[PDB]
């Protein structure tokens, strides 16, 4: 990138994944946490016994994912580069693929947290989420709050 055009794609080094949308990597050579943009996990606070539903599933999904990826990159949007929590906001790409899209592919993370101007990849994640709905991938299975304990 000799000049600036759209976003700023850069390299990254996986360090320790914690949740499905939370993975600490290495940026600029220093340790930092990154949060998938335009996406949100199905409540993965993992307090103790978990909800026994989508607890241990999304977090590991991205864990082994970037863990086996040959390379890890990030794409900061045109909006801010860090949130109020000091988290880095960008799109992680594993093997030249959009990891965020992989999650929506397995119906593990639904689109959420959309605030301009950080939403350039909101279109691709949009049509993708719709495909996950027709694919019924976990979260997109049942549809009601009754008889689930
Ligand atoms: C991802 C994202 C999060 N947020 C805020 C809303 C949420 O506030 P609260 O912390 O009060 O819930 C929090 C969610 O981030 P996470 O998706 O990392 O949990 O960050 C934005 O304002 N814009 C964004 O693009």
């Amino acid at each position: 990138a000799t000049s600036t055009k759209k976003l700023h794609k850069e390299p990254a080094t996986l360090i320790k994944a914690i949740d499905g949308d939370t993975v600490k990597l290495m940026y600029k050579g220093q340790p930092m946490t990154f949060r998938l943009l335009l996406v949100d996990t199905p409540e993965t606070k993992h307090p103790k016994k978990g909800v026994e539903k989508y607890g241990p599933e999304a977090s590991a999904f991205t864990k082994k994912m970037v863990e086996n990826a040959k390379k890890i990159e990030v794409e900061f949007d045109k909006g801010q580069r860090t949130d109020k929590y000091g988290r880095g906001l960008a799109y992680i790409y594993a093997d030249g693929k959009m990891v965020n899209e992989a999650l929506v592919r397995q119906g593990l993370a639904k689109v959420a947290y959309v605030y301009k101007p950080n939403n350039t990849h909101e279109q691709l994640l949009r049509k993708s989420e719709a495909q996950a709905k027709k694919e019924k991938l976990n979260i997109w299975s049942e549809d009601n709050a009754d008889s689930g304990q």
